[PDB]
């Protein structure tokens, strides 16, 4: 339906993502019995090490500089890690999920450390699962994020910008393949990515209310 | 060590080590005169820094994840600076001395850092000595250490565990071509390990109640391993 070599790309950043961002309800979740934002800072250790694992796995990134990998990681890592997070939502039970398992309802997550940002996150979420994404999208769409050139004081942007242009036709095509019906669902998804960097600023100011990993050269 | 495998692993383990621990005798030691932890404490520092480019350098480490190797190094960070303090302990003076060459008596460590601990820790030094332990086996050890299955709250512990087998194979090969006529030192070699961690278990007690209870608590990268 594709390039080879796309179909080769899909696979490996699929890959790259399904090693390090594992799938959930087998190994289940659970549902917590009883404020309690202990844990959630307590996996951001484990997330954000999962995302740098995730650039590790995927060279393209391994190819640039290690400067600038330190950079995009840096500028990319809360936004990998919000889409991750949507990835999880469980549209059913309107839940969602960390990566040991534990999965929060919307209200649940207002009180404890989320704040007025739940409901906005919740509709981000919402609004992926009615663009139907699915595995291999959240992963390419992550790489576009990691591989950005307008991050502030990189040594090459120019190269950056060529290793992001192959992930963007295949997002394209990709998209295409599952959407031939329509013509909007590719600009809809990019433009998800302004969604999310909005999202990302507003998460971040919460976090104030990595140097052992800054350590990779 | 056998394989030629073997023998490329001990060159590469023992290159890392002195790449992040510089010999000395030479940069020679000295004794200042008269108090002195704040000199030992600052020290500190370096002597972790050290510990993780040692990771960074090293074959298989890299290979796991960012978490593990995060865990492993935080749980194995005080095993390896006591064995490298001990690399430097001195038989003939009865010293033990630092990166820059401080060098210093076990009465002078009571009263610096070490406390209740030195003589623990001299006990051990002088049992390495004696054993006739080379740089090599103490940069292997230090891996060993390092590449712990056993450790809390592992991603991969099986795999942590396979990465290790290689090096105990080759560190007992190594052993045996240095040690023909005692076959029992791997086996001897092995229980310091053991030793190391309950040595590092008392080290740990003495770390929480002087670097909180200090006059400056820095800096950024020392904070988080002994956390």
């Amino acid at each position: 339906e594709l390039t080879e070599d796309e179909e080769e790309m899909v696979e490996k950043i699929l890959k790259a993502h399904e090693e390090t961002f594992p799938y959930l309800t087998d190994d289940d979740k659970y549902r917590l019995t009883q404020i309690l934002w202990e844990r959630v800072s307590e996996l951001s250790t484990k997330a954000i090490a999962n995302v740098v694992d995730f650039g590790k796995q995927v060279p393209v990134f391994t190819q640039l500089s290690t400067n600038d990998q330190i950079t995009l990681l840096k500028a990319a890592c809360l936004e990998i890690i919000i889409l991750r997070l949507a990835s999880r939502y469980d549209d059913k039970e309107d839940t969602m999920s960390f990566s040991n398992g534990l999965t929060l309802t919307q209200q649940q997550l207002e009180v404890g450390g989320f704040g007025t940002l739940t409901p906005t996150i919740f509709k981000f979420a919402r609004s992926l699962v009615e663009l139907s994404v699915d595995t291999a999208e959240y992963a390419m769409l992550s790489l576009i994020c990691l591989i950005s050139g307008d991050r502030s004081g990189l040594e090459h942007p120019e190269k950056v910008e060529q290793k992001q242009e192959p992930i963007l036709e295949t997002l394209k095509h990709y998209v295409r393949k599952r959407r031939p019906d329509s013509p909007h669902s590719f600009a809809k998804l990019l433009l998800k990515l302004t969604d999310l960097r909005s999202l990302s600023v507003k998460g971040a100011e919460r976090v104030l209310q990595p140097p052992l990993i800054l350590e990779m050269l």
